[PDB]
């Protein structure tokens, strides 16, 4: 009779929220998409033992283009959840998902999760001055995508943060690293030369949020660019203008160059 | 030897991951701070018979001034947890308590909880949208704050939506109301004519995020400056130019008139 949206966190199985997960045992039937972001520290199989279901997992087309045919039939007789990584509302499509419940008839409820939009909380970079957030896209063929460049300096001139969402081929198992980020704005920054982003840039990478030894590394793109910030998936952020407590917090913690800490007033 | 900051999530009990609920199972001691904000459908009773321990309650001067010496001593020979609403760190003072940790010696591991910051994209607003965030706060005395008001006009500026916390009272557990931070921008609006919070601004308001049953609803202040959203707590949000799928959502989901889309996108 319903349809829950029901998000499983940032890492790992464990990291879905306990109404999510009591919901989720009662429901009849569970599906599931994985392409939207990635869950390094757990697997299907201990995703179905925690839920005690067999979940089914749809593919990019199978939403986008049968949403509607393969999940919301079974709504209308059956209690049916959809789970997805992080928050499902997030950086996703997935909110227009409920315009197709409601047109089939079929009510539809959503349980949060632990989400990157604001895990990133935990670099220290206080959330209220992250400005306009982007993705930093593969570039392919001769499109190379370069909006996300634009948009950090928006940010940036603003004195506010930006958030960088790392791209995924989750068929192809490719996620772009913090490093392949940082190449392919050095290569916009050469093309547009706005200053925006060069080998002086302060930025910071969040590397496995959500697990309990995330990387929180802070420093200058010249020494990170090279730098290993182990497995995906990554985040990569260019911070605005720090406040003393901000750079305080990137050395202390994400080990960041001590001199940060002298902020030009 | 270790000090868990466990976010307890948006609205109940049941809100905190399944990974918070287990580790702070397993800690010795069990602190909370419920100053930052409240979890409106739960009570600490129910939060302790879930966690099935007991829980101390901190003020913010407990945490602020002495969070090294209430907190910190019982982490150096046991497994304490600090349960905060939300998730933790979001709030922008929580981040350099880990600093402390650190030059007491003391380990800590930060475990993530849906955050209203991520969770309004339940109002079907993009995500990467949102720019600066504020705060309304309520005027006392002499003092009138507008500061807010400015961090629309520069989102709004530049076609981006801007999330507004609404002030609480945490200790004295009184909540603003969308309502009242409407008239509030009102009254800040023919205070400075800027053209950017009238009758005729679209705005959208989130009640009760983490409920099954939140209060999701879009219109014109002139028609949502009155009615009823229900109970606490109330968030705000001024959104920019409108995406038609953002628009589309806000009239099948959110209520919103028809208008909007041709007014608003
Ligand atoms: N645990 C994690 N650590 C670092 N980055 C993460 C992450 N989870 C997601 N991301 C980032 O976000 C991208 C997916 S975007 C979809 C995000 C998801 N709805 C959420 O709420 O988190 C990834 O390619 C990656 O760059």
């Amino acid at each position: 009779m319903v349809l829950y949206f029901i998000g499983l966190g940032l890492y790992d199985e464990r990291d879905i929220t306990v109404k999510g997960l009591e919901i989720a045992k009662k429901c009849d039937y569970v599906f599931a998409e994985f392409y939207t972001s990635l869950m390094a520290g757990t697997t299907l199989g201990r995703i179905q033992k925690l839920i005690g279901k067999e979940i089914r997992v749809l593919s990019r087309e199978d939403v986008e283009a049968n949403f509607e045919n393969i999940v919301l039939p079974l709504a209308k007789e059956n209690d049916v959840a959809f789970l997805t990584p992080g928050d499902p509302l997030v950086a996703t499509t997935h909110a227009e998902l409920r315009i197709r419940a409601k047109r089939a008839g079929v009510e539809s409820y959503v349980i949060h999760a632990p989400s990157i939009y604001s895990a990133v909380g935990i670099t220290g970079l206080h959330i209220y001055k992250f400005g306009k957030s982007a993705t930093v896209a593969y570039p392919e063929g001769n499109w190379f995508p370069t909006s996300y460049y634009d948009v950090i300096k928006e940010n940036a001139e603003r004195g506010l943060h930006t958030l960088l969402f790392l791209d995924i081929k989750a068929e192809k198992r490719m996620y772009m690293t913090a490093n392949e980020a940082m190449e392919l704005l050095l290569k916009v920054e050469d093309m547009k030369k706005g200053g925006v982003f060069t080998d002086d840039t302060l930025v910071v990478v969040l590397a496995r949020a959500g697990s309990l030894n995330p990387t929180i590394r802070a420093g200058y793109v010249k020494d990170l660019i090279r730098e290993d910030f182990g497995d995906p998936p990554h985040i990569l952020i260019v911070p605005g203008k720090l406040h003393i407590v901000e750079a305080e917090y990137l050395v202390e913690i994400a080990g960041a160059p001590r001199e940060i800490l002298r902020v030009n007033v």
